[PDB]
């Protein structure tokens, strides 16, 4: 498992515009278009990143590249914070890939506030971090991915993602 299989297992792989879970449009494999209410907000969107007139409707090969962006977005904003890149620089690889995925969901400044949870997980002080990351809108909203992400950061392996 690497942090691809792990955020396709997460967000799924849909080829036209949904809803996700917040209710935001949405594309691919979890590819957020636009907060905005307007379905046609999000078609242009999606034509802007896609780089044609897609009428909501993409392929696998395009949602695939999305993902690609969007990963590397994820990693990048994390080097680039200064509260981030230290606590992401002293984990485990399998650890990492629950870094990404926190960041790939809820966004840099998101995640970038999880203070306390950084403190715990840079300390490597795991069971800690667990219970602490779980008090959280996040854990609340959405209790089946926190579980699994929670549960790689506690144990630093794939765990909870064997047997999907
Ligand atoms: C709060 C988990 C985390 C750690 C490092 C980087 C991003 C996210």
């Amino acid at each position: 498992m690497n942090i691809f299989e792990m955020l396709r297992i997460d967000e799924g792989l849909r080829l036209k515009i949904y809803k996700d879970t917040e209710g935001y449009y949405t594309i691919g494999i979890g590819h957020l278009l636009t907060k905005s209410p307007s379905l046609n907000a999000a078609k242009s969107e999606l034509d802007k990143a896609i780089g044609r007139n897609c009428n909501g409707v993409i392929t696998k090969d395009e949602a695939e590249k999305l993902f690609n962006q969007d990963v590397d977005a994820a990693v990048r904003g994390i080097l680039r914070n200064a509260k981030l890149k230290p606590v992401y620089d002293s984990l485990d690889a399998v650890r990492r890939c629950a870094a990404i995925n926190m960041v790939f969901q809820m966004g840099e400044t998101g995640v970038a506030g999880f203070t306390n949870s950084l403190r715990m997980l840079q300390q490597k002080r795991w069971d800690e971090a667990a219970v602490n990351l779980a008090k959280s809108r996040w854990y609340n909203q959405t209790p089946n991915r926190a579980k699994r992400v929670i549960t790689t950061f506690r144990t630093g392996t794939w765990d909870a993602y064997k047997n999907l």
